[PDB]
């Protein structure tokens, strides 16, 4: 009906604004902020190469103008933070990231040597004669466009392109130091190059150079560029001089600040070891699990919930290793985003397959995405099955099966999760993992993998929710039940946390639930297309929580009068999630476990330090409140969980 | 000396010429010749007329093998390495797409303007000097330089194939650039291009078809292809059907049929010789250690931390099982990439302790140690792994190395102690059997030499057998001279750079063999005759005061027999290297194939 919806990209840009804000948070240790600057840059790179590109491919066959307008604004904010706060704060703590060329003799002597012995051999000085010689400018790299005037006083300017060899040198170059010195010194690689251009072009007067960067859909030449970003001091004559070979309208050209590709800030060294950066605490264990005779025995006796970064990642692989050398185990089956890197998990699985046990890995990746690693695994006896086009398996489940009679119920352990088991990222992910021996779940997971492995099985699950099967109905039923309850004069409440909410249908149901008097708390960090503070969303509160850990859990709580039901999911509610992929959602059956999740989510909804509420103009508004005691959810959750573990 | 080892490189080229050898074997020898003539020209010529005459006719020998024999032979076995652009449309289409999508974005076309703009030429890299006319009218020439981006792409490009096709098709990377020059220079009639290659600017191998004026626009003129040592990289479509460099990896069938590897080692010492055997035992043993409840800790030396390997995944698994896992890496890169940082961070997150070599004492000793749990002030009991090579095999050229796997209580305690010395722990620095560089090693070697000299003075035979990569040190060359005059017989098996001259008053007793074979002989072994009660050493280096090195005695008699057997195969007469009587009626073989036949035989006993 007549329902409002944010555009998804505007909503996305709102998210990256909040990332930029972490950088502006002066209460945070500098390197925390620097990390977020880098993240912001890498996110906007991804957005450009898939999302802006998409809209550019459509406009061949306003959104684009809106993006550009917003990005130009965010860019200005970025440089204000960088020059007015970051660089100054670094100096307050003895770090000098030089933005101009050193005057100090020793530093000069050093860099001149460095340029000569280390940089220069990695250069490729390219004169640009546009119609005469063709040249490529690779994406994700930084290049210097140099303007040259020769011997003759003639106005005619020459132009040259050179590389900043960050494929062979660091972006940031440390300058030698004495303990008596006030600072540690750093220089941009491209700055050093700028300061020595005269040796590269001896027969010219080097007029100026400007940093450029191009993002493109892929690095290729056409057979007979989503972004072209450059230092704003650059005259258009030289722009149209590289456009003289690129056919690039002033639409993709965005003039920006003096340093580009600043996602490399993630590479800026902190010479004060653990200082200048929030120390992440030591990951907790479960005492209960630890004091069982073996891990598999523990899960056989009780369900466990593991909340990671707070708890270790170690339980998945430890369990896998137990299972490897156990006589009782017939098979192990799990999902994996890719098989490309070596991992503990792969190793535990290889051991198991070599121990004769049936080992299957269902991998959600593509046609044209490793080869040696897969063959090593197959040789070990592991089986690897891919999602052939249509449904890609986004589900995050593992399965350990015991030897059982014949027509008996499968017995074993199911592991279900909001993210991947393999920790392989520099950013730390907050995620939630259920470990259960429950015979209904274990059977459902059992059945799921047979279905994914193409075997005949009835499309029917006891407790599990699978996408393109029972999940759509279940989500509708659950929401509807809250609507009904309000009409019976009972409380109607929902607590919903995910990375993204974008699906028009589910959003419309939510609006109808609000209209019906159902109260809704949404905790959504990324894209949200539901628009808050509206008549149709009058009973909805929208919280975006962004902090050091990536809030990646997907969790659903339906009040149901007071017989609360909690689900853990692999899916956000996008269009592609509820229809294209195979996903999972799982009921948390154990009451104390369900209670914990709600406790945690309540901690999140109580956050007054990082949490932001969204308004109808897509603004990130901090939920700060001096009157109440300060609570930041990522600190508090750790204290809560550590608390309970001392109560063993 | 130099005339003799230029005639050593003659003997390699001789093998390549050998028309009864399998094509890819011949191709690998040509490849060895090209890498050897190179090394010469950095360590010998840079350090002149007498060189040129004999080299330039070898260069003529080489190219004759290559063009007249190697190329058609491949064709005859259904391998088509083209020297020209394809006429076949499918191929023509492919390379054109390949050029645009893969090669072009990796290109840096630079017009050469010699005094206006300065530019560097990287050594070891192949470039294309390109000669341009902007129009056929001009008569004069523009010039340009082009990279051949073999750092991002292979030197030989395979063209797509149908099972029905007669051949496998390959093209040189630079030739594809040659054919597509006009996309790079649309404004010119692209007159020519020539392969160039520099050494350092001491040398300048280049395409002989190149004029000197363009040479002056920036010197040993050769054929149409430079850096032909790349011919090793050229793949063999037919598994191991046309080579000998990859026979079936051997298993230790005894160890294979023990109830576990850890059980096996616990009961007997084992030797593992690589290419010959599987590389898997170390990884598989490490995994057994990772799942085992008995294992208390795992220590290991590493060169760098760079590759995320099977071994890393294992140690991670061990650390996550709660075991102490420390890793001793000797070099940290200066211009640190994030992939190093990421891998190391993941390992740190997993429980693994990265400990970098504390100054001076870089560990070069490539060892591992698996420790069990033991009662009180008990002796450390476990497994120790000591090797001649690096634990992480990420090689292009194939190295042969030897690994001891022992649970011997003396060595295990010795390796234990060594790690604690590397872990900066104050320790009673006294090793029972092991010999450690800035500790007992120099004294011990000296005695070992002085016991043979002693034995000569006692009327008994004095004998040493040493296998080495090379021997530079003056003090020890003279130490070997000291033993030589004092009546001690000496065998030197070496490969690379060595300056000890034979055939003199101080070297009548020093014979020096240099093997002519495919794998890089990396083992470093010391054999002391000791009046017939023989002593053998596995060693991490060759002759002692800079880093920390290890020499390990081979205590087990049968393993000592084994190594001596191997070494002696490398010393026999029917094997290719360089009063008595025999005839010219036995077919010479290669040491490595003989060694393989030997180790295979041993296993099926």
């Amino acid at each position: 009906s007549a329902y409002p919806f944010f555009r998804r990209d505007m909503s996305w840009l709102s998210f990256n604004e909040r990332v930029l804000m972490e950088a502006a948070d002066r209460t945070l240790p500098v390197y925390d902020r620097i990390k977020f600057l880098s993240i912001f840059s890498s996110n906007l790179e991804e957005f450009y190469t898939v999302r802006v590109a998409y809209h550019q491919a459509v406009l061949q066959k306003h959104i684009l103008q809106a993006i550009r307008e917003t990005v130009i604004r965010q860019d200005e904010l970025y440089y204000r933070i960088f020059y007015d706060q970051i660089l100054p704060t670094l100096e307050e703590h003895g770090i000098r990231l030089r933005t101009h060329a050193p005057t100090h003799p020793d530093h000069k002597a050093y860099l001149r040597r460095f340029f000569h012995e280390e940089i220069f051999p990695l250069l490729y000085p390219m004169l640009l004669l546009p119609s005469k010689v063709r040249t490529f400018i690779r994406s994700g790299r930084v290049y210097l466009a140099v303007r040259l005037k020769e011997k003759e006083t003639d106005e005619a300017y020459s132009y040259a392109l050179l590389n900043v060899p960050t494929d062979g040198l660091p972006r940031f170059v440390e300058l030698p130091r004495l303990q008596t010195d006030t600072f540690y010194y750093y220089s941009f690689l491209e700055d050093i190059i700028k300061e020595h251009l005269d040796v590269v072009f001896p027969g010219y007067e080097v007029m100026d150079s400007y940093s450029i960067k191009v993002s493109r859909d892929a690095d290729l030449l056409l057979d007979a560029p989503t972004r072209f970003m450059y230092d704003g001091r650059m005259p258009d004559e030289v722009l149209r001089y590289i456009c003289s070979s690129c056919d690039i309208d002033p639409e993709e050209a965005i003039r920006s600040g003096n340093y580009v590709n600043l996602q490399d800030l993630a590479m800026l060294p902190n010479p004060f070891a653990p200082r200048l950066e929030t120390l992440t605490p030591e990951p907790l264990l479960s005492k209960h699990l630890e004091q069982a005779p073996s891990l598999m025995e523990g899960i056989r006796r009780k369900d466990y919930l593991i909340h990671v970064p707070y708890y270790t990642y170690d339980y998945v692989v430890r369990l896998l290793m137990e299972a490897a050398i156990s006589p009782d185990v017939s098979e192990i089956r799990l999902t994996q985003y890719r098989v490309a890197e070596n991992s503990s998990i792969i190793s535990a699985l290889e051991a198991a397959a070599q121990s004769g046990k049936k080992v299957s890995v269902f991998v959600e990746l593509k046609a044209r995405f490793n080869l040696r690693l897969s063959e090593r695994m197959r040789r070990s006896g592991i089986r690897i099955v891919y999602s052939m086009p249509g449904l890609k398996v986004h589900a995050k489940t593992a399965l350990i099966l015991y030897h059982t009679p014949a027509g008996e119920r499968p017995q074993g352990i199911a592991l279900l999760s909001t993210g991947n088991f393999n920790e392989t990222t520099a950013r730390i992910y907050s995620d939630t993992t259920l470990m259960t021996a429950n015979t209904d779940i274990v059977h459902d997971v059992y059945r799921l993998f047979r279905i994914l492995d193409g075997d005949p099985e009835p499309a029917r699950f006891s407790r599990l929710l699978v996408a393109r099967y029972n999940m759509g109905e279940a989500i509708t039923n659950l929401i509807e039940r809250e609507i009904e309850n309000v009409k019976r004069g009972k409380r109607g409440y929902m607590l919903l946390k995910m990375n993204g909410l974008q699906d028009k249908n589910v959003i419309t149901q939510l609006y109808r639930a609000s209209e019906a008097g159902v109260e809704i708390d949404l905790i959504v960090r990324g894209i949200c297309c539901l628009v808050p503070d509206m008549p149709q969303s009058r009973n909805i509160r929208v919280t975006r929580l962004v902090d050091m850990y990536l809030e990646h859990s997907r969790i659903w709580c339906f009040h149901n009068g007071g017989k609360e039901e909690v689900f853990i999911s692999s899916a956000d509610w996008m269009k592609r999630n509820l229809y294209n992929r195979i996903e999972t959602a799982c009921p948390v059956l154990d009451p104390t476990l369900r209670r914990e999740i709600i406790d945690i989510l309540e901690i999140q909804l109580r956050d007054n330090i990082k949490a932001c509420r969204i308004d109808s103009s897509l603004n990130n508004i901090y939920k700060h409140n001096s009157d109440e005691k300060p609570v930041r959810a990522q600190a508090a959750i750790y204290r809560y969980l550590k608390g309970k573990e001392e109560t063993t």
